[PDB]
C-alpha cells in the first residue's frame, strides 16, 4: 500500500479531513525528497503521494508550517546547508505549485524548531533555534555554547514574535506586554480564539514545563499556573487544540532524555490538566506531528520513538496513532 517513508521533524498540516506531510529526516541520515507531498485522508486511513513542482523548498527538518483555507504556508527550517527564513506558499485547493514568497519588512532570523499560531490574516510565529539575528531586534537572543565547539557557526534559541500578514505578504513585530517565555525551540503552540498557547520546549540545559498565552489581539503574555499535577516538562512534543475549551498534549522528550508516550488535555475554562488514557503507552514518539480532524481524533504521524541523538540507534517511525479525543 502507498505509505510515506519513516521519519522525523517533517511538517503535517490539515483542514480536518486532508492531512498533507512533507519533508523531514530519517536513516539508512538523509533528509525525505523535497518534491514529494504525502496526503493522508483522515476518514478512510488511506495515503496519497503528489510529486509537486515550482520553488520546490529545499528538503529539510524543522520547518514550520500551517494550512489555512487550504492554502499551505511553509516558514523556516532546517536543510544540508544550515538554516533559512525563506517563506513558501503552496496551494492545494486545485500540479501543485510552490511558491517562495518575496515577502516584505524585516523577516525573522533563519532558524528551525519554533511554533505559530494563526490568527485572521496573521501568521504568528514564536521563538526557534538558528542563527544571531542579523540585527537587534525585538526580543532576545541565548546562544547555546555547545554549537560554538562542533560547527563553524554558532546558533542560539530567541524568544521573538514575528507577524506575517497574508494581506501584504509582510513581516513585522508587535510591541508585546507582559513577561514572553524563556527563549525556546522544540516548544508546542496551538491556538484557540485569540489565544496563542505555547507550552514547553528547550532552553539552555532544561526541557520545559511552563504553559503561556500570547494574547492575539492585545499582545499581551500571560502565565498559565494549572493548579495540581502537571505534565513533565518536554520538547519535541505536540499540543493541539481539540475544541474551544482544550488542547491536547502528546510525547515528546524530558529534560533527562526520556523519550514519552503519556497524552493529556489542558482543559482551557477549569485551567487544569487531565491525563489521557490511550492504547499507545508502548509508543513513546519525539518530533512527531498532531493534527485534529472534524471528527474528534488526533492524528499523529512520524517521530522517532527513542533519543534521537543517538544517531545510529533512532528508531524514527512511519506510524499513524489515532487518538480519540472528543
Ligand atoms: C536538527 C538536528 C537534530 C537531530 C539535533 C541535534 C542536536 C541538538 N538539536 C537541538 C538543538 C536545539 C534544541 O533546542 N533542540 C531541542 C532539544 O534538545 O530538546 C535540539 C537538534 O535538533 C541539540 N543537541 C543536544 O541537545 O545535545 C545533547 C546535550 O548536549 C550537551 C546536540 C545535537
Amino acid at each position: 500500500l502507498a505509505c510515506p517513508a519513516e521519519r522525523s521533524g517533517h511538517v503535517a498540516v490539515s483542514d480536518g479531513r486532508h492531512m498533507f506531510v512533507w519533508g523531514g529526516y530519517k536513516s539508512n541520515d538523509f533528509y525525505l525528497p523535497r518534491e514529494e507531498l504525502w496526503i493522508y485522508n483522515m476518514e478512510t486511513g488511506r495515503w496519497k503521494k503528489i510529486n509537486t513542482e515550482g520553488d520546490v523548498p529545499p528538503s529539510m527538518s524543522g520547518s514550520c508550517a500551517v494550512c489555512v483555507d487550504r492554502v499551505l504556508y511553509l516558514f523556516g527550517g532546517h536543510h544540508s546547508r544550515g538554516n533559512t527564513n525563506k517563506f513558501y506558499m503552496l496551494d492545494s485547493r486545485s500540479v501543485l505549485q510552490w511558491e517562495r514568497i518575496d515577502c516584505q519588512g524585516i523577516p525573522p532570523s533563519s532558524k528551525d524548531k519554533l511554533g505559530v499560531w494563526v490568527y485572521k490574516n496573521k501568521l504568528i510565529f514564536f521563538g526557534g533555534y538558528g542563527y544571531l539575528p542579523e540585527d537587534k531586534v525585538l526580543g532576545t537572543f541565548e546562544f547555546d555554547e555547545t554549537s560554538f565547539w562542533n560547527s563553524s557557526h554558532p546558533r542560539g534559541w530567541n524568544d521573538h514574535v514575528h507577524i506575517l500578514d497574508t494581506e501584504t505578504f509582510t513581516w513585522s513585530q508587535p510591541i508585546t506586554t507582559g513577561k514572553a517565555p524563556s527563549p525556546r525551540a522544540a516548544h508546542a503552540c496551538a491556538t484557540v480564539g485569540n489565544r496563542g498557547f505555547v507550552f514547553g520546549g528547550r532552553y539552555r540545559d532544561a526541557r520545559m514545563n511552563d504553559l503561556h498565552y500570547l494574547n492575539l489581539d492585545t499582545w499581551e503574555w500571560n502565565e498559565l499556573i494549572p493548579q495540581g499535577i502537571c505534565p513533565v516538562g518536554r520538547s519535541w512534543h505536540s499540543l493541539t487544540p481539540v475544541s474551544s475549551d482544550h488542547l491536547f498534549l502528546f510525547g515528546g522528550f524530558t529534560t533527562d532524555k526520556q523519550p514519552l508516550s503519556d497524552a493529556w488535555t489542558y482543559c482551557i475554562s477549569k485551567n487544569e490538566w487531565i491525563q489521557f488514557n490511550h492504547p499507545y503507552t508502548e509508543k513513546p514518539r519525539l518530533w512527531h506531528t498532531a493534527c485534529a480532524s472534524d471528527e474528534g481524533e488526533v492524528i499523529v504521524f512520524g517521530g522517532c520513538a527513542n533519543n534521537l541523538l543517538v544517531h545510529h540507534r533512532a528508531a524514527h517511525s512511519n506510524e499513524i496513532l489515532i487518538f480519540s479525543v472528543q
